[PDB]
């Protein structure tokens, strides 16, 4: 993105779009709050790390 988002978003994006053990749902309201609130998305990837982390299989 040029115009949208920046890299961070974007780095952070990836990293949300890859985690395997995350639900549709949670992977939902993550890329959206990162489309909505992109200064914040360190967080919802550390959020999304923590919740695909935590629900991941034992």
């Amino acid at each position: 993105v040029d115009n949208k988002f920046n890299k961070e978003q974007q780095n952070a994006f990836y990293e949300i779009l890859h985690l395997p053990n995350l639900n549709e749902e949670q992977r939902n309201a993550f890329i959206q709050s990162l489309k909505d609130d992109p200064s914040q998305s360190a967080n919802l990837l550390a959020e999304a790390k923590k919740l695909n982390d935590a629900q991941a299989p034992k």
